[PDB]
């Protein structure tokens, strides 16, 4: 692959949930099992800079991750926006509080996604293009977290799962539209993960964690290699 590959983003790109984190990345938790590393190993780009970081928000991408982008960059991947909208806080609320509290918190997040996130995404997307004029940029969306089925243990109430899935749909809608607006490819992770959500019976996502590292709602190693990687392969 001609040109450098720069992998930007949050925990869904660093690989939280896939295991084997490189200690040198600290709390960013990047791993060779994450789709950017899998893609780079198979495609041999001129250079590979993996700067995604667990917990990253749009301002972090602008402040800490733009350095490797340059005129020789030919491919850029990115997952970002979920944390700006506070989805980790939303999930904590939905797990530890009542269904009513969950809905209210989800609705506050959805309002932010519609009114505030677009502007932040435009800012990140425009700066990426400014620093890497020639790169093909692939913005990957997020998966839906749940399969709505007959009473699922620990999987939350149906009403909460519905609300959370609805929030993912709205987030992915905003991202897909912003990506198209900038001529960027949109990676449909929700489509790729259909039939592999929590409660699906063949999940590629971690359920809520009560012990260990918190990789709740994140892709497993199978989700990274079977879901994210093929999506990037299709758009790179």
């Amino acid at each position: 692959a001609a040109g450098g590959y720069v992998a930007l983003g949050d925990s869904y790109s660093s690989g939280v949930g896939a295991g084997s984190y490189d200690s040198g990345s600290g709390d960013c938790r990047r791993t060779p099992k994450a789709y950017p590393a899998l893609w780079a190993a198979a495609n041999s780009p001129a250079s590979f800079d993996f700067v995604a970081c667990s917990g990253a928000v749009t301002s972090d991408v602008l402040n800490k991750q733009m350095g490797p982008l340059n005129s020789s960059t030919s491919l850029v991947s990115l997952t970002i926006g979920g944390n700006d909208a506070g989805f980790a806080d939303v999930m904590t609320t939905c797990v530890l509080q009542s269904e009513a509290n969950c809905i209210a918190r989800v609705n506050t997040a959805k309002a932010f996604v519609e009114s505030t996130l677009p502007g932040r995404l435009d800012s990140v997307y425009s700066q990426v293009r400014a620093k890497a004029p020639s790169a093909n940029v692939v913005v990957l969306g997020y998966p839906r977290f749940y399969k709505l089925n007959g009473t699922c243990v620990a999987g939350l109430t149906e009403g909460e799962r519905t609300a959370i899935n609805g929030a993912a749909d709205l987030l992915n809608s905003v991202i897909s539209k912003r990506a198209a607006d900038h001529g960027y490819a949109y990676g449909d992770i929700a489509a790729a993960f259909t039939g592999h959500e929590i409660c699906s019976g063949d999940s590629w996502l971690h359920s809520v964690k009560w012990t260990g590292i918190n990789d709740s709602y994140h892709p497993t190693a199978a989700g990274q290699s079977g879901g994210y990687l093929p999506v990037l392969n299709s758009k790179a």
